[PDB]
């Protein structure tokens, strides 16, 4: 997240930190994610499509640090990794970003709600917020486009929607960006998602509720003018999130 606040996990207890072991014992971060129900996580096929075994990745819970056990985390492997088989990358839009993550603990059981650790509840079909709506965003991503490391306290952001026909416009991203696609930034392109924060929340204050309207998905580098973050439309997945869960 470039700009933004420093924040702690009881501001984003649907929150998903995931990593993935190297070979010889190194772990590095990897991308963000959402609580959708005790036994699932939902993030972005563009995270894993490269290193489809499900073996290899480490998701927590309830952690506020990088590299730090907070007080209440809980660590899980995934017993289930679905992508998206419809799934493609272009030259920047990324197409079908959806992928789901069965956690279970070495005990066999899935995630135990508590005050650090809440699931977040999904949209319904055809009733997403209107353009120039305030939602937040969370991660553990660069704080700047010329950094090579992530922040070591996770932080978060508040940034604006933008409608489909002003994202298509020639100077934003034309037909790049189809209608399965959401646009959200800053008006005075100051704050913005980054590389590492792929996959995580884009939550929406929507008629009373929190919802998961969009998952960080691709964007032209970060915080630049006219270059807005593109995220997942999750609505239209609806029928797709229901049948693989
Ligand atoms: N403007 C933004 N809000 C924004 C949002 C998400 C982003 C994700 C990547 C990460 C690197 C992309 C990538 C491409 C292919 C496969 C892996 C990673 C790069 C830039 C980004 C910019």
């Amino acid at each position: 997240i470039i700009g933004g606040e420093f924040t702690t996990i009881e501001n984003q207890p649907w929150f998903a930190a995931i990593y993935r072991r190297h070979r010889g014992g190194s772990v590095t971060y990897v991308c963000g994610g959402s609580l959708m129900s005790p036994c699932w996580v939902i993030s972005a096929t563009h995270c894993f499509i490269d290193y489809p075994k499900k073996e290899d990745y480490i998701v927590y819970l309830g952690r506020s640090r990088l590299n730090s056990n907070t007080q209440g985390e809980m660590k899980f492997e995934v017993e289930n990794l679905i992508l998206h088989k419809d799934y493609s990358a272009d030259t920047l839009a990324h197409h079908n970003d959806i992928a789901l993550l069965k956690i279970r603990s070495k005990e066999g059981r899935c995630a135990q709600p508590s005050r650090t650790i809440q699931t977040i509840c999904l949209p319904s079909m055809y009733n997403d917020p209107q353009f120039g709506t305030s939602c937040e965003i969370t991660g553990f991503g660069k704080e700047n486009s010329t950094d090579y490391l992530y922040p070591e306290q996770l932080k978060m952001t508040v940034v604006k929607l933008i409608s489909h026909r002003e994202c298509q416009q020639p100077h934003y991203y034309g037909s790049e960006v189809t209608t399965k696609m959401l646009c959200a930034a800053d008006p005075q392109w100051k704050t913005d998602s980054c590389q590492g924060d792929s996959g995580g929340p884009l939550v929406c204050s929507l008629q009373g509720r929190m919802t998961l309207t969009g998952i960080v998905s691709w964007g032209r580098g970060c915080a630049l003018k006219d270059k807005p973050g593109v995220y997942t439309r999750v609505s239209h997945f609806l029928p797709w999130i229901r049948s693989h869960t």
